[PDB]
């Protein structure tokens, strides 16, 4: 996981036309409202992320202060993606003289523990959150992409390149998994016990996909987004629920397939009868391009076409190195992201 306050430097800074106490500030692929003379490009500060829950603190944080809420039992503020006359602003960018605890510390550092931020997170549906039967395997890579914002020396640093790109649909994450004589089925967090009720077993025995590692007797992780009805709001529009995959994780091995091995490992179960379905698949995307234009292309057609989707996830033909672009546009329509 995420590094949700950090040390970083004020990009370019440019005038919000008309309301004159503010402009705009570029922190790394972000976009930043801050008060005017508050930065020159060239300074440093700490970047609090989308999704950060800041709490309550109108010493060091009086700018949260009309938007204070309950959450997780404590009053505080969830840091979300805003649309102010036109400008779009994501995230918190406070110079490093509000902080005399971080005098030492140096440009690039993580100071999220250091500040008490924690992580805000969309309720998690009835059936989703079934009965917990261990932790998510410790074997298993989990499920998270970076954000392509954050990675602007590695996209230029990976120019020439060639991507898988995929939809990323918006449901919940699910692995289930093969480790010797264990067969496991896992939420985003949990390790879950098989119950009449479970949606991710249920999934995963409509699609057969426990009896396709049974078949494949190889210690393999299948990792997909659970979607559909009463998960997230079904953008997709479905009937039920499904399991759609879109990565394998060699757990001997530590490393996920590549994007080709994962195709073929795919073709080999439905060729023996077991139907995985794969998240959507558009053209290979060459790298040669922006963070603000790899977000542009975010917008799209989901897996039903007449949807717009979440974004998109790139992952390079080498399996090594992968990220995503949330679609602006999606966060938003829908204000619970």
């Amino acid at each position: 996981v995420r590094k949700l306050a950090t040390i970083r430097t004020a990009g370019e800074i440019t005038p919000i036309a008309g309301a004159e106490a503010i402009e705009c500030c570029h922190v790394d692929g972000w976009t930043c409202v801050i008060k005017k003379g508050e930065f020159k490009q060239g300074d440093r500060g700490v970047y609090f992320e989308i999704d950060s829950f800041i709490k309550e603190d109108n010493d060091r944080y009086p700018m949260l202060s009309k938007q204070v809420i309950d959450y997780e039992g404590q009053r505080g503020t969830r840091l979300r993606t805003a649309r102010l006359r036109g400008q779009l602003s994501q995230g918190l960018f406070l110079p490093m003289d509000r902080f005399p605890e971080l005098a030492s510390n140096q440009v690039g550092d993580d100071v999220t523990e250091i500040l008490g931020i924690t992580k805000w997170e969309p309720p998690i549906s009835t059936n989703l959150s079934g009965e917990i039967l261990g932790e998510f395997p410790t074997f298993i890579s989990k499920t998270d992409q970076e954000a392509v914002q954050n990675l602007i020396p590695q996209i230029e640093e990976n120019k020439g390149q060639k991507f898988e790109v995929t939809v990323k649909l918006d449901g919940s994450s699910m692995t289930v998994y093969r480790k010797d004589d264990h067969i496991g089925v896992c939420g985003r967090n949990w390790e879950l016990r098989e119950t009449a009720t479970n949606a991710q077993w249920h999934a995963a025995r409509r699609n057969k996909m426990i009896e396709g590692l049974q078949f494949l007797n190889r210690n393999l992780a299948l990792q997909g987004e659970i979607i559909g009805e009463s998960i997230q709001g079904n953008l997709e529009k479905l009937k039920g629920q499904d399991f759609y995959l879109f990565d394998i994780y060699d757990i001997d091995k530590a490393q996920y397939l590549t994007p080709i091995e994962r195709q073929s490992l795919v073709k080999q179960l439905n060729d023996n009868g077991f139907t995985v379905k794969h998240v959507p698949i558009l053209d290979d995307l060459e790298l040669n391009h922006t963070a603000e234009q790899i977000l542009a292309m975010a917008d799209g057609p989901s897996l039903n076409k007449n949807v717009k989707r979440e974004g998109l996830v790139f992952k390079r033909l080498d399996g090594k190195f992968s990220f995503k672009a949330i679609s602006n546009a999606y966060l938003e329509k829908h204000k619970d992201r």
